[PDB]
């Protein structure tokens, strides 16, 4: 009954803003700077970023130490999103700290998107707004750390995804089924096939003429995978590179190689 569906969407939707304080709908106005009820902090050079501390070791070190307690606060509302989901709780525990460790990163980068544009990314609640450019500048080892994002954003975007939306996707993600080493996959796959119908109907509803944008957003997956082990693969450059440099537990638990 599409009845259901639309009632989970309401659900998913409801728990979505409770749990992420930064939603797109506020990115979005905040970033078309003209609703300036208030506007952000520009990063864009060494000189901005001194003054940031004024309103909002090393820079490229400390803006990736910054970058790291972002995500870990990420994870936890993504942790806290993840309980509202039905059935997710009730899931094996071993597989409900798989599907986070595994679904934790995608859902950060669909995210990510939406406090992104071709420009820059928002910072620190939607205060600052640090530019591309700053960021592609920084030294070697770090320089290219967010330029793959910029590039997945852009074309993310574009689809014109809403909250709404986004809630549906996010859910459809971490209760995947094919992550490496999920002890009972059939109950996440039923949980799944719940949430790509709900997915579905949404995308019909809250998108009458975006012509297989259900189709086109399962295909962003493919996009989502490859950004993650670009990731991995130059944190464990930056390991070698730094072995002063520390990263926090909760991330390190989700990175397991191979
Ligand atoms: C930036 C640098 C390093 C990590 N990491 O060690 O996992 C993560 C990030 C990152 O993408 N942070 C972030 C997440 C969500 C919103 C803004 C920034
Ligand atoms: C939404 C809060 C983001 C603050 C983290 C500061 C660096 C973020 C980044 O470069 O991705």
């Amino acid at each position: 009954e599409s009845a259901d569906l639309r009632a989970l969407a309401k659900h998913l939707y409801d728990s979505y803003i409770k749990s992420f304080p930064l939603t797109k709908a506020k990115a979005r106005a905040i970033l078309t700077g003209k609703t300036t009820d208030k506007s952000p902090f520009v990063i864009y050079d060494m000189n901005s970023l001194m003054m940031g501390e004024d309103k909002i070791k090393e820079v490229a070190i400390r803006i990736f130490q910054g970058c790291q307690f972002r995500s870990v606060e990420a994870v936890q509302e993504i942790t806290e999103y993840a309980k509202s989901i039905p059935g997710f709780v009730n899931l094996d525990l071993n597989d409900q700290v798989t599907l986070l460790k595994y679904g934790v990163h995608e859902i950060i980068y669909t995210m990510l998107a939406s406090l992104m544009n071709k420009d820059g990314v928002l910072i620190s609640e939607g205060q600052g707004f640090m530019t591309r450019e700053f960021l592609k500048s920084l030294r070697k080892p770090f320089g290219d750390f967010m330029e793959p994002k910029f590039e997945f954003a852009v074309k993310f975007n574009a689809l014109e995804l809403d909250d709404s939306d986004l809630a549906i996707f996010i859910a459809v993600i971490i209760l995947s089924g094919d992550r490496p080493g999920l002890l009972n996959v059939k109950p996440i796959e039923d949980i799944q096939d719940n949430l790509l119908q709900a997915l579905e109907l949404q995308l019909k509803l809250n998108h009458p003429e975006s012509s297989q944008l259900f189709a086109k957003l399962l295909q962003k997956m493919t996009d989502l995978r490859q950004i993650v082990t670009e990731h991995v693969q130059l944190l464990q450059v930056i390991k070698k590179t730094e072995t002063d440099m520390s990263l926090h537990p909760l991330l390190q638990e989700i990175y397991k190689d191979l």
